[PDB]
């Protein structure tokens, strides 16, 4: 069907993932895409799986810690998590 992760399908969309990001008027930086998604994220121990998700209930979570009050927040981080919840409320067909 693929069981690929939502990671690897939205490095394999790559491009399409900045045009939703710019969308949002942001812009994202795959590396930092993949550290935050599988390294900084699982962290927080709010949920969020080291291969990504679109679930929008597990995106609000990690959106609520980015957006927390310094210092308990990662502004760095906004941008990133921003672009995963419009991929995820708007998404293109790739999914």
């Amino acid at each position: 069907q693929t069981v690929t992760t939502p990671l690897s399908l939205t490095l394999g969309h790559w491009k399409d993932v900045e045009r939703i990001a710019h969308n949002q008027s942001v812009d994202v930086k795959k590396r930092r895409w993949v550290t935050f998604c599988s390294a900084e994220w699982p962290t927080f121990n709010v949920g969020w799986p080291r291969d990504g998700t679109f679930n929008r209930d597990l995106i609000t979570q990690v959106k609520i810690k980015v957006f927390s009050p310094g210092p308990h927040g990662h502004p760095d981080q906004v941008p990133y998590i921003v672009t995963w919840e419009a991929l995820a409320f708007d998404p293109p067909p790739w999914v």
